[PDB]
């Protein structure tokens, strides 16, 4: 139980609580891939060349792929930035980014040093 590991419980934390009740109503775009076939979004994948979700961060961390922090943190900015690229930034799903955006931004800076 080194540094890496109890910063890999920090964001194991942040996981639990961006997958939770508390901040269903905007997480849930994140919770599943995007499944473009199903949306209409016949464009998606020629934009998105790294589709991220929080199921795949989720696998991940169950798997023990995430080596530390900065690797957590850089699936889950790609999962945003992707919403950024992808959508009209005055879309509803943008929005619902941004609110889960700040949720984490705000507790990842709350990493135990
Ligand atoms: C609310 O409407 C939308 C939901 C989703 C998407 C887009 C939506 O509005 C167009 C896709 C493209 C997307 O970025 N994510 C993150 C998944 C779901």
């Amino acid at each position: 139980m080194g540094k890496l590991s109890e910063q890999l419980k920090h964001c194991n934390g942040i996981l639990k609580e961006l997958l939770s009740k508390k901040h269903a109503a905007y997480a849930w775009p994140f919770y599943k891939p995007v499944d473009a076939s199903a949306l209409g979004l016949h464009d998606y994948h020629d934009i998105i060349k790294h589709p991220m979700d929080l199921s795949t961060v989720k696998r991940k961390m169950e798997n023990r792929d995430y080596r530390d922090a900065q690797e957590f943190a850089a699936d889950v900015r790609l999962m945003f930035s992707n919403c950024y690229k992808y959508n009209p930034p005055d879309h509803d799903v943008v929005a619902m980014a941004r609110k889960l955006q700040d949720v984490f931004e705000f507790r990842y800076a709350k990493m135990p040093d």
